[PDB]
């Protein structure tokens, strides 16, 4: 975070989508990069719960208050974020 990201495998990339599916309400089979967390109405509650599960269920050292409502936008945004291959920050 703030120069250098983390880096997850496609296995962790698979595990995230199901946590997202649950808390977003979008079926895994419909989860495409066209989906937009803000467009779907992902509130503060859900967006916090998702990144929280990342830490507890998956064991991701993402961050303490990582919210998909502000720090992420689309689905791919979360995907790339895991690796940090955008080097946006």
């Amino acid at each position: 975070a703030m120069a250098k990201g983390v880096g997850v495998s496609n296995e962790k990339l698979d595990a995230v989508m199901r946590v997202v599916s649950e808390e977003s309400g979008i079926a895994l089979e419909e989860l495409t990069d066209d989906s937009n967390f803000a467009d779907m109405g992902i509130d503060s509650l859900s967006s916090m719960v998702i990144g929280s599960r990342f830490r507890e269920d998956l064991g991701l050292d993402l961050g303490p208050e990582f919210s998909l409502f502000i720090d992420c936008t689309t689905v791919r945004a979360l995907k790339d974020f895991m690796l940090g291959s955008g080097d946006a920050g």
